[PDB]
Parts: C-alpha cells; structure tokens; sequence
C-alpha cells in the first residue's frame, strides 16, 4: 500500500499492477517519504540508481545489516529487526531511524484506514525500538562519556549524513533528548566556544554591556569539540567566538527585545505628533527588520517545496503570531501616517499590539530552568479552563438575560440589551456584587420611589443562586481540576522543556549576529554573498576522521554485547526466574529420585538373596 | 580567627544581618528625628519602616513552638513559588495597565504619574476591587452632556475581562496547585530543618548573657571589664578516663551488633534464601546424576556377581 501511495504521488496504474517488482529505488522513495525532511536515502542517490539501471562485487552493499534492518521493519518483522540490530554497527542510528520509520508507518496505516491492529502494533514496535536506543545510550554514559558524545554527534553518512540528535528530535523521541548525555551536550552547544559554567548568564550580559570584559572570560580550549555546520589577531577571533555563541546571540536578542519593549510602551503613552517621533522611527524599524528575518526563516527552511516549508513554519506556534502582529502593526502604521480619524485608529491598533509583545516575553522567559516548565504548565491548564468557561457562559447568561427581562421590562430592540446581560454578572465573579443594584428600594416614600417592576422579588434570589454556583461551586472545581493534573503536567512538561531546548539551540545558531534593530547589515551580507556567488546543511556535526570512525564503532559494539549481556543476566538473577528454575529442577528431582529408590529396591533384594547364597 | 571569616560566619544567619541593617536604620531615624523639622517627620517615617521589620522578627521568635516553626519554614519555602507567580503577575498586570492607560487617557505629557496609573488599579483588581464606576464610564450621552468617548474605548472592558479571568481564575488557582503539590515534601524538609536549627538556638542562647537587652549594657561592661582586668586578675561533659573506657566499650558493642545485624538481615532476606536454594539444588542435580549413573554401574556389577553364584 505504501508503494501505491507514493509512486502515485510522485509518478502521476490505479491499484498498482501486482507484477511490479518493486525496485530498490522505489524502496528508497518510501524511506524518504516516511522520514519526511531532507533524508536522502542511499538507494535514491544518483550513484545507486545509475548502478541499478546499468545492471538492469558492488552487489554486496558494504554494510549489509543496515539494508536488512529496513527490509525487516518494512515487512513488520519485529523478531528479525531486533535480530539484525544486535549483530551490526551504528546501532544508535539503527534504532533511532527504525523508531522513526515505525511511527511513520503507524500514522500512514491509520490514514489509509487499513486494519487497526497494524496501526496499533506499530505504535508498540516504535516504542520497542525506542527504549533500546535510550538504554544503549544510558550504558554509553556508564562507560567513557566523552566517547559517547562523539557517537551521537557523529555524521551518520549511511543514514543521510545526519546526527543521532537530528534523528531523535525528528522521531519526537523525548527521553533520548532528556537524557543526561544529550542535555550536557546541548549545554555545550549553548555556551558556544566559551567555558564559564559558574553562575553564568550574568557575565555574558556583562560582556555585551562592557565589551572590554571579553578578554577576561575563559574561552573554550583551542581544539575541544567544536560542533559546527557544513564545513591582537587572537583577540579579534575571540571577539568573533563570543559574538557567534548561541547563548550570546540569545541574550543579545533579549536585550534588543526588552529594548524594543521600552520604546514601544513609551510611544503609546505619550502623544504622537503628525510626523512620527524619533522613538517611533526606531520602533517602525524593529518590526520591519524582524519581518525580513521572519521571512528568511521560511525561505531557508529544510524542505524543498515552498508550501511544505510554510507548513514547517506553521508548526512553530509562536513564530506565526509574530507575523500576524507584524502585519497588524503595519496596518496601524499606515493609519498613523494618515490623518484623522484614521490617525486615532492607528494608535488603538498599536495599543492592541502592546499586549502581544508583552505575551511574547513568556517564551523568552521559557529559557529558564524553572520558568520554562511554568509557561508549559499554564498552556496545559487552559484546555481545562475552556471547559470551565463554557459552563461559566451558560450560567452567567442565565442571570444576565433573566435580569434584563425583569429590571427593564419595556425596552426596544437594541444591542445595548446584550451588553447589560453580560456586563454586570460577569463583573460579580471577581469580587463585586453591585450592592445598590441588588435590591433597590421601590414604591416607598423617601419622594415616592418608582414602582417595583413586578418580578423584582426574584432577581435577588436568582443572583444569589448564581453567586454560589459561580464564585463557589465551579471555582472549587477549577481548583480541584488544577490540583489533580499538576502531577502529570509537571512530570511530562519538564521532559517537554528538555525537548524544546534542542529547537531553541538550532534556531539561535541560525539567527544572525546583529540584534533585530541592526540585523539589516547581517541581512545585506547574506543577500550579497548569495547573489555574488550566484554570479560566481543545518545541524552541528564533527566530521571525524576515518581511523576514529572504526574506534567509535568498536566502543559501540562493546556497548551492544554489554547491554545484551546484563539484560540476560538481570533475568537469570531476577527473583521470579530463580523460583521458576527451582520449580523445574525439583520437578526433575521427583521422577529421578523416584527411580533411584525403586531401583535400589532391586539392589536390596539382590544383597539379601546373595546372603542366602552365602 | 580572621575578621573576614568572622563576618562570613555572622553573615550565615540572615536574621542577624537584617538585625544589623535595621539597627542602622533606627540610628539614621534617631539622627533625623533629633534633627530639626522638616527632617523630624522623615525620622518618624524611618521609625515606621523599622516597626515593620521588628514586627516581622516575631516570626523568628515564633520558632520554639514545635508546630509554628515548620509553618514559618513553610512560608519561607513558598516564597520561591510566589516569586514565579509575581513575575508572571507583573507581565499580565503590566499588560492591562499599559493598555488601559493608552486608551482611557490618550493625551498625556510624560510624567512619573503615568507609572503609578499603570500599576495602580490593575493591581488591586486581584484582591476583589473591580473599580465598578470606572469599568465602563458612560460617555457621549446626555443627562449636562457626558464627555466624548475615546476612540475604541470599548476595548478596556474586554481586555480587563480577560486580565481578570487570567489573574483570579487561572494564576491564583495555579498557585493553589503549586502550594498544594509541594506541601508534603516541605513538611519533611522543614521539620528536619527545625530539629536541626534547634541546635543553633541551643548554643546561641547558652552563650547569650543573663541580662535582657535593656539591661545588657551592664553585663557587657562587666564582661569586657573583667576580661581586660583579667589580663591582670559546646557543652562537653569532660568525662574522665574510666567512663571514657566504658563509652569505647559500649561503642564497640554497638558497632559489632549493627554489622552482624545487617548480615543477619542480609541472609534472612528472601532473595538470599531463594538464591541459595537455587545454586544448592543445581549442585544436587550434578551429584544425583553421578549417583544414578554410578548406581546403574553398581546394579550391573551386582547382576554379574549374582550370575557368578
Ligand atoms: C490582559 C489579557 C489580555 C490577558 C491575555 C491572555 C492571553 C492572551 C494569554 C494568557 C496566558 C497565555 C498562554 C500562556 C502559556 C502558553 C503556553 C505556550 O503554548 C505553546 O507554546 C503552544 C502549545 C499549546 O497549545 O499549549 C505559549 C502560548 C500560551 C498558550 C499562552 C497564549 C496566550 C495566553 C492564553
Ligand atoms: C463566560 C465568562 C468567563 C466570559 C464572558 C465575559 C464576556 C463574554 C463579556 C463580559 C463583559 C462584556 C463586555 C461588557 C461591556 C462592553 C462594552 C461595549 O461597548 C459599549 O457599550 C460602548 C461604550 C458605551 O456605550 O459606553 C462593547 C462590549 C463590551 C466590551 C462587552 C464584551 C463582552 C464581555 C467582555
Ligand atoms: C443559548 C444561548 C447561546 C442563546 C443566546 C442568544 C441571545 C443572547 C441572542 C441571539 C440573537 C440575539 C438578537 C439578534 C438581533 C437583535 C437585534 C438588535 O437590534 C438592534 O441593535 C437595533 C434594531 C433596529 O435597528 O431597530 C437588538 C439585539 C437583538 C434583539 C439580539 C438580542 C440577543 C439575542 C436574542
Ligand atoms: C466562550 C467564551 C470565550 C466567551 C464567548 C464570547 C461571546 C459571549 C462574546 C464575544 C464577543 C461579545 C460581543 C461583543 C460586542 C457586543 C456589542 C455590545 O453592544 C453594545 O454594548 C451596544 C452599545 C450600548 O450599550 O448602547 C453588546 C454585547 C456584544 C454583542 C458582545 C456579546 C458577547 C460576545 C458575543
Ligand atoms: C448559603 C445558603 C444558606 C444560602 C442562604 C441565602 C438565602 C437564605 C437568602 C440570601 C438572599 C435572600 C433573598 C434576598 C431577597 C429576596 C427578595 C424578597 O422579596 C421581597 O422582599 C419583596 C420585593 C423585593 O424587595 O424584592 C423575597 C425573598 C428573597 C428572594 C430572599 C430569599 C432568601 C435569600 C435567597
Ligand atoms: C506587612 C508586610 C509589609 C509584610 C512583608 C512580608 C515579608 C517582609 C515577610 C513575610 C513572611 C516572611 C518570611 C517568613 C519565613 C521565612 C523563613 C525564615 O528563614 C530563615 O530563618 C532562614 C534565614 C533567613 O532568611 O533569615 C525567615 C525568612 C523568611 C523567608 C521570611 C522573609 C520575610 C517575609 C517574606
Ligand atoms: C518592561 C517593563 C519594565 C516596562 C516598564 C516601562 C515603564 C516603567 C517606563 C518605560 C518608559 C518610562 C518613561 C520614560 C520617560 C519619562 C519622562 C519623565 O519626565 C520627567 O522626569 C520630567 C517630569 C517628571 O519628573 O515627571 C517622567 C517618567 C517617564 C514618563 C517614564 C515613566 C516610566 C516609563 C513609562
Ligand atoms: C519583586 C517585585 C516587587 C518587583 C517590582 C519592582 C518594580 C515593578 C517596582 C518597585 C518599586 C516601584 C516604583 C516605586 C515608586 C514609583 C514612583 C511613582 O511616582 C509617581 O507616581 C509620581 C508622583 C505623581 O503621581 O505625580 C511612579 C511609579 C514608581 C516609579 C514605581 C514603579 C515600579 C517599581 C519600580
Ligand atoms: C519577536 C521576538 C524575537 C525573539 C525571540 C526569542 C528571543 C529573543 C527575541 C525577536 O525579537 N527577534 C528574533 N525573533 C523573535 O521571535
């Protein structure tokens, strides 16, 4: 079915003729689809297809166990897929790629609506390749840790020159990323070519505020392991190394974003004049320059087709609400340059943008070890809050309409009616009661008060019942909902936060040097280098040497038979299997020792008969 | 012995540091209050913020009571989670405050009163004050004639609606959840910490003089005086060598008993019993396999011997 789906997608027959001997080339095409991304399968490189077509020594692919890992996963052969995984090489890649293929065949089989046991068991198999990856990673941490860094950030040339980290994030394989090896690996990418690690964060801000403090910072050693993309004077290179580090470029965008905030709350409080103020010109710059940066992230995405690149951009929930508010501030900018009444409108359009850029600080605060989970807390709580609000909305209108009828019996059709339905009871659940308007005295000398509109002896009751249902009942529930979901939301959304550390890293490493106000100069170098070399790759890898290749393999197979050794040995010395073994042996002891005494019955009569014979 | 290390050891207890700060502020208040008016009233102001501190220090005095102490430690632990809450409260409060000031008062010159206007009413909305008159002030009608409505002034009810919903219903309930999910762990930590800090109280009040602070100048001048003329004029038991030998003997009994007691718990633990039974029974199979083969040979020999007779 997979062949049918993507051969018809690429090569535009019917139900595919079953005589079609599916080429290894077409098997290459199904791997690329189930990966997504820019994974170019070894089958679909031009050398493998020219060697295929010239044939239709090199028939024996150099690493046969890798092509049999795919052969097996594509055939849902789980016992052989674990079989091929033990005897082999690059097993961290093999299990992480197979976790990605499994999950991928799982949503495909539900998409075509095949047999539901296929989609069900493909989730479990995707978990099965999953835990063997992270248990093998845990045991590589048990041995020499520095070798295990070079195992993951190895360039996986057979698996489309990737990284085990690049593969695991695409697999959404959370507990790989949250493991201690990969966390302090991502910390190594974060500090960049620096060392510090002692109440850091402060002296990197002090490096930006005071440029001469860059000299005193202990920068990272001359070789170390510089994780890098597609591959007097020392003071100037140390200027460069600080101003290319991802934690540096983050805090330097953060001082630029606080800095923008301090200018876009000032222009909205103070009166704007006909020509924009110098403060507001800095504002108008920062949004548009950041718009060029936002469209650059779309343009330099990993997929090829532009609609697919836009789809990956749409996955980043925050980055799309940047674009909506850049466009929203642009509409308010046009109205601001116009005269009355559009001028007064453009200030209010600016006022609506005030809220969003305040909310855009929450994610920025999401970098911190504790505020980061806390922002993720609030997002899971509001699915529960929406439910709370719908039950709010039934009961609030309950009092809102039933009072508008009684208090104001004779009113014409007007939209003012629906305002007074929602206005007053909704401001009650936050503390107010509107005390004078609860039960105003009526029809009594005071001046005889206006007549009691008949039914006004009930609107105190239905409000009192409304206050107990709103302020007490539901509020206590949303407490009880929140308290009994915080346990699961905390433990998941810590590991979610460790998963989004990866994404943050890759983004700020691609983000240019200069801040969003000054990013036009790093943009114009990017456009100029693009155009002059037109007239004349994402990831952080090491591209290590060939002699170090075999060594990182040899470490890894010693991890393979190590893990398979105590997996067997934990079970030969698990408690419940000792009881099993003893219940067998004894069982053999019962029939055998039945035989011994019953055969020495013959020997006891044999000695007694020889006694008569002697 | 070094003065800086003395300052570090005295910096360890934070309550003592805040004592020194507040004593310094009360001295500053004495300076200004015994200085001429207008500096008099500022001295009385400084006396008020000192009253605030000395009042709080009663919580440090409320430590001996075995329940109240870990409650004080509970509110100290919940400080950090309130900080989290406080940072986000700011973000959301500052959001509605700046938006409200940018709509309800459009034409305003720069002044620091704007900051007070932003932080004024939004903050007291948390504690039950909706400011009901200024929620949607009626405008543009006639009753006199009402002043004109600002452009898009119906935003302010809606944004204050969402801010009140996020503040009172989400965030306060979430801090309820935060304090309620961290209560148990903070019980265990804090009652252990109160029993630990009881020692520091024990030894401090042992070294503390007899006379109370209003009269402690007497005991201090006596002690300084007697030490400087005595230039010319822990609570260890200091137990003698006999009992010292008995406490070594006692300790050797406890050491031997615990080591062989964890050995007896190690053997009598059921995984020890099962492990033994397993290796033993395996040796049994090896022995009885030898027994059965040797018995077959012996029965053949007995058959041959009976064939002889
Ligand atoms: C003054 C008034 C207007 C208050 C404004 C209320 C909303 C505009 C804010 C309040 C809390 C915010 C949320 C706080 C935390 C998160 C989690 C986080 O969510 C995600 O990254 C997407 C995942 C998801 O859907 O939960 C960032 C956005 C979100 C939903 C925020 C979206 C905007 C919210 C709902
Ligand atoms: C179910 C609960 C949790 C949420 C329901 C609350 C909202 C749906 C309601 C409550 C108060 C309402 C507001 C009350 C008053 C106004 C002013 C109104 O503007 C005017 O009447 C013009 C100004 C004037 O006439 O003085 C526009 C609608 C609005 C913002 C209302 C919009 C809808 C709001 C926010
Ligand atoms: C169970 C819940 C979800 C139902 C809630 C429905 C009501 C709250 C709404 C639905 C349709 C609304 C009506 C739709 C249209 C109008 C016309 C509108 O007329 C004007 O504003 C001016 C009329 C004119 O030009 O003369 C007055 C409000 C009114 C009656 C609305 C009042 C409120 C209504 C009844
Ligand atoms: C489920 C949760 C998220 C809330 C549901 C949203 C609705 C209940 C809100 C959203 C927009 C609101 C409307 C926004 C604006 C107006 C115009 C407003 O008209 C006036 O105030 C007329 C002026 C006057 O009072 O003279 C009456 C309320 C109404 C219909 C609001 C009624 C309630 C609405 C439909
Ligand atoms: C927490 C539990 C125990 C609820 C307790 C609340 C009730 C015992 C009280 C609270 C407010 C009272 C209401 C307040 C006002 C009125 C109006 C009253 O009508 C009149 O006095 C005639 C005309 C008028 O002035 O409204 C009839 C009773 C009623 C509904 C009252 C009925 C009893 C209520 C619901
Ligand atoms: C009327 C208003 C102005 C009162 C202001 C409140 C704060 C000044 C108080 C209230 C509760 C106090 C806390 C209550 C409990 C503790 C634990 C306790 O900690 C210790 O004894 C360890 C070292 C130390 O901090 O003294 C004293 C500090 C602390 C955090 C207190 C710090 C000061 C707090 C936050
Ligand atoms: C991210 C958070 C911290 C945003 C907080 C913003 C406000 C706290 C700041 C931003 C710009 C500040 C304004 C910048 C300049 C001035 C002019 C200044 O004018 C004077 O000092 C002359 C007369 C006087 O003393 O008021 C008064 C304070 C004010 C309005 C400032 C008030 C406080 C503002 C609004
Ligand atoms: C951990 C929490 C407490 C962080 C909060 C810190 C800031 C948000 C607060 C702390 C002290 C506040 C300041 C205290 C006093 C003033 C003076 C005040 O001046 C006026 O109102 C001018 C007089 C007039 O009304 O004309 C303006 C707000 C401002 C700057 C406040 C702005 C907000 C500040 C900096
Ligand atoms: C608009 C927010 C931000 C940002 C995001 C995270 C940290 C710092 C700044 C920016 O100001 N410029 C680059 N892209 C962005 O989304």
């Amino acid at each position: 079915h997979l062949v049918r789906d993507v051969k018809k997608r690429e090569y535009p027959k019917g139900n595919l003729p079953p005589d079609y001997r599916i080429s290894l080339i077409d098997i290459g095409l199904v791997i690329e689809y189930l990966m997504g991304g820019a994974y170019r399968c070894n089958y679909t490189r031009k050398r493998f297809r020219t060697l295929y077509h010239n044939l239709f020594e090199i028939n024996h692919f150099p690493f046969p166990f890798h092509e049999l890992m795919v052969w097996a996963v594509l055939m849902k052969r789980q016992k052989m897929a674990l079989f091929f995984w033990q005897h082999g090489e690059e097993a961290m890649a093999k299990a992480l790629v197979a976790c990605k293929l499994c999950k991928a065949m799982a949503h495909e089989a539900s998409e075509n609506d095949m047999v539901d046991d296929i989609s069900q068991e493909l989730n479990h198999n995707s978990r099965d390749f999953g835990q063997l990856a992270v248990e093998l990673l845990d045991q590589s941490y048990k041995q020499d840790e520095q070798l295990a860094m070079k195992l993951l950030t190895y360039e996986l040339k057979n698996w489309s020159n990737a990284t085990c980290l690049q593969l695991a994030v695409a697999a959404k394989h959370r507990d790989f990323i949250a493991h201690t090896c990969s966390q302090m690996l991502l910390t190594d990418m974060w500090m960049g070519r620096l060392r510090m690690r002692k109440n850091s964060g402060l002296k990197v801000i002090l490096g930006i505020l005071l440029p001469p403090s860059i000299l005193s910072l202990e920068f990272k050693n001359k070789d170390d392991m510089p994780y890098m993309t597609q591959a007097l004077i020392p003071l100037g290179r140390k200027i460069y190394e600080f101003y290319n580090a991802p934690i540096v470029k983050f805090w330097f965008y953060t001082l630029a974003y606080i800095g923008y905030l301090m200018l876009f709350n000032y222009i909205v409080l103070v009166k704007m004049e006909r020509w924009p103020s110098t403060q507001e010109w800095i504002v108008i710059s920062y949004i548009f320059t950041l718009g060029i940066e936002k469209m650059r992230e779309i343009l330099m995405s990993e997929p090829g087709k532009l609609l697919q690149k836009v789809k990956v951009w749409l996955q980043e929930y925050w980055n799309v609400t940047d674009l909506i508010a850049i466009l929203l501030f642009s509409v308010g900018m046009i109205l601001r340059l116009q005269d009355q009444p559009f001028r007064s409108d453009g200030r209010v359009i600016y006022c609506v943008n005030i809220i969003y850029w305040y909310i855009r600080l929450l994610d920025i605060f999401g970098v911190n070890k504790y505020l980061g989970p806390y922002v993720m807390m609030i997002g899971k709580m509001m699915i529960d809050m929406m439910y709370f609000v719908i039950i709010m909305l039934v009961v609030l209108m309950s009092f809102g309409v039933a009072r508008q009828a009684i208090l104001f019996p004779n009113e014409e059709p007007s939209w003012k009616l629906a305002k007074n339905i929602f206005y007053m009871p909704y401001w009650m659940i936050y503390g107010e009661v509107f005390a004078d308007q609860i039960d105003p005295p009526c029809g009594q000398n005071e001046i005889q008060l206006p007549p009691c509109k008949t039914g006004a002896w009930i609107v105190p009751a239905i409000m009192a019942c409304y206050l107990l249902v709103a302020n007490i009942l539901l509020v206590n529930l949303l407490i009880a909902v929140f308290n009994n979901t915080f346990f699961e939301v905390k433990s998941i959304s810590n590991q979610v936060w460790k998963f989004q550390r990866y994404q943050l890293i890759m983004t700020f490493h691609e983000r240019p040097v200069l801040p969003p106000p000054l990013i036009i100069f790093s943009h114009m170098t990017m456009i100029f280098q693009h155009l002059c070399c037109r007239w004349r790759d994402y990831g952080l890898k090491l591209f290590i040497t060939d002699d170090e290749l075999k060594k990182v393999h040899d470490f890894e197979e010693q991890c393979i038979e190590e893990y398979f050794r105590e997996k067997d040995d934990r079970f030969n010395s698990s408690n419940d299997e000792r009881i099993r073994v003893t219940s067998e042996r004894v069982e053999n002891m019962s029939m055998r020792l039945e035989e011994v005494n019953e055969r020495e019955h013959s020997m006891k009569a044999s000695l007694q008969t020889v006694d008569i014979r002697l």
